[PDB]
């Protein structure tokens, strides 16, 4: 087990452009000796492999449960953002150590089950923000 993160997007169309909700995570792996993990999360546009399009959240210090409530946006047409498959990244911070990590999971159209439909909900209905559950299970 390895928790899961609840997600939300919505494209806006007067700011032109993918609006990432992160709300939270809930039952990670704990990576460190105390217990806990330090977790984090990295958002990034894959196809792009262009730093000006990645973000990532403030640092949970000692929670399974972080509650971070932190939008991302991304500059990018309707037309282009159908070609992208979003990447997520939950890490777990060290203070003299490379960073753990926890999880992951990916949303695009070549995903299967919740991951396509996440992403296809957020084409479809906009100006609408969607919220869905991601179980992460990447092992990167
Ligand atoms: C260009 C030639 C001259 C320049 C020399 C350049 C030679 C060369 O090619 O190395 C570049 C390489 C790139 O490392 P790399 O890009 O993966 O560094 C990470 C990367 O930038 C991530 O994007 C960062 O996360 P984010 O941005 O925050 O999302 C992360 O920061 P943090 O999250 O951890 O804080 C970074 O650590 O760095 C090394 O030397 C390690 C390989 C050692 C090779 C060992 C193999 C034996
Ligand atoms: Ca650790
Ligand atoms: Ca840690």
């Amino acid at each position: 087990e390895r928790g899961k993160i609840l997600v939300s997007l919505m494209y806006s169309t007067q700011q032109g452009g993918l609006i990432v909700g992160i709300i939270r995570c809930v039952h990670l792996a704990a990576m460190d000796a105390n217990g806990y993990s330090d977790p984090f999360v990295k958002l990034w546009l894959k196809p792009d492999m262009g730093k000006k399009a990645k973000h990532k959240t403030q640092i949970k210090k000692k929670t399974l449960n972080p509650e971070f409530n932190e939008e991302f946006f991304y500059d990018i047409k309707h037309s282009d953002l159908a070609k992208k498959s979003l990447d997520i990244s939950v890490w777990d911070y060290d203070i003299g150590k490379s960073n753990d990590y926890i999880g992951g999971c990916q949303l695009g159209i070549s995903a299967k089950g919740e991951r396509l439909k996440h992403w296809y909900e957020c084409l479809k209905n906009k100006d609408k923000k969607i919220e869905r559950w991601h179980q992460l299970q990447n092992e990167n």
